[PDB]
């Protein structure tokens, strides 16, 4: 069993800082995770490790790519330094969704991420920034996680998220808003900014379309993925299957 | 003004290490170059920074996609803190040879290129591994470095090198070898590893036929380099225009 895991920017960051707390968290439960599937990591948060170094303003789109070219490789040294605890090492890995068209590139991507998986080497994918600006503009690795999850041939996409699972309505505006535990179809009717929910439902109607799993779950309180995925029981969010 | 410098991988590295000191050496170069001139940098060796921290065979393809991923990002935090030394931050672009064919995935990394120039922050490109192989397997980045010279509006291609320029014949095995000190066309006669002369020489064949130049020069001892682009004043190595 090979798993995806997605992390979002506000997962692993603050406004104006990372969240040491939150990656130290998040690096030990991959350790743990490690031990038990393979596992590929989607990060987000180059801009924000950027932002640290350079104090651009984020709402250009221009500005965005250059913050992700200084903070991508600072992002990784930083999960490199917190995996050293448990004497992991992490690789680097840029791809976009056009890559994904690519039988070629995807083949590459694919040799070098089983590889790493073979020596036990954690694969950190992000977007690359450079090249394509999908993720930046809207679904901050939502999609590519997805596309990753089905050509890298995983199981389950597991979505960390400050959305703790899909409810019947917005559950910030609505505190009678149900948690809607099971998922089987996406409906249309559900489907710039981080994304939201709604790129959250694509690419699950994505991984539902290629006989795969989605769980949504919180990445600020790792209780209920941890008790999912390690325990085998569902205690919150939402599993698209 | 901008000018592009490659740097291969026998010129920043060695045996089982980086050479920490032509590396800096490199970094004070670019210093002075960015008085003078928009820079960007070609660099190789992601695979030698990979190497010193996983041992396992660099002969193998998929080892050295693999050695890539762990070693691009130590390489860019190593130029980093190179660069700190003049207060400058340098930003990762990968790219491939497809990239560049493609004018959508060519043009948002010359949006960024161009706004990381603007802004002082030194572009560092290498290509992408994870999605392509063959400056791995065939020429060390000489041809990359041709595309990115082009494409991002470059009028001059340095390729820093184990050999001081390009000869009569070659000057590892004749004594009586001539060097070349201009050179305004490309023989077509004159068309794994890092390549030798004949990847130099397709891509200067690329520049000239793109209307731009090409100086091939030594990065072991970078006096030739630095009174042709500080001094303006060849003394050495090959200038393709
Ligand atoms: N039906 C729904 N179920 C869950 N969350 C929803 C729903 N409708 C709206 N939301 C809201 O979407 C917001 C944005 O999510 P977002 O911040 O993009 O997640 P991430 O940062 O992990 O991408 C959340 O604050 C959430 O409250
Ligand atoms: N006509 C020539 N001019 C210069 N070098 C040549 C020539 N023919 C063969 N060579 C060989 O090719 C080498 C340059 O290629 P390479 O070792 O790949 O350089 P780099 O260190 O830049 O990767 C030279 O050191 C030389 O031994």
């Amino acid at each position: 069993k090979r798993i995806v895991v997605k992390v979002g920017s506000h997962v692993i960051s603050e406004e104006n800082t990372l969240s040491f707390e939150r990656l130290k968290n998040l690096v030990a439960f991959l350790a743990k995770l490690m031990e038990k599937y393979e596992v590929i990591l989607v990060t987000s948060a180059a801009i924000s490790a950027g932002h640290t170094k350079l104090d651009i303003d984020r709402k250009n789109l221009i500005n965005k790519q250059v913050l992700a070219a200084i903070g991508q490789p600072f992002l990784i040294s930083v999960y490199n330094e917190l995996l050293a605890k448990f004497n992991k090492l992490g690789g680097q890995i840029l791809l976009t969704g056009k890559d994904f068209d690519s039988r070629k590139a995807t083949k590459h991507a694919k040799n070098a991420i089983d590889m790493m998986i073979n020596l036990g080497i954690l694969p950190i994918i992000n977007e690359n920034d450079a090249t394509a600006i999908e993720e930046i503009v809207f679904g901050d690795n939502d999609s590519l996680s997805a596309y990753a999850t089905h050509f890298f041939d995983a199981d389950l996409l597991v979505i960390l998220s400050d959305i703790d699972g899909f409810y019947d309505k917005n559950p910030s505006e609505f505190s009678d808003a149900k948690r809607l535990e099971k998922i089987t179809h996406i409906k249309e009717e559900w489907l710039h900014g981080t994304g939201g929910i709604v790129t959250k439902l694509k690419a699950a109607k994505f991984l539902l379309e290629h006989n795969k799993k989605m769980f949504l779950a919180s990445g600020f309180d790792l209780s209920v993925a941890k008790t999912f995925l390690l325990e085998d029981k569902q205690i919150g969010g939402t599993l698209f299957e």
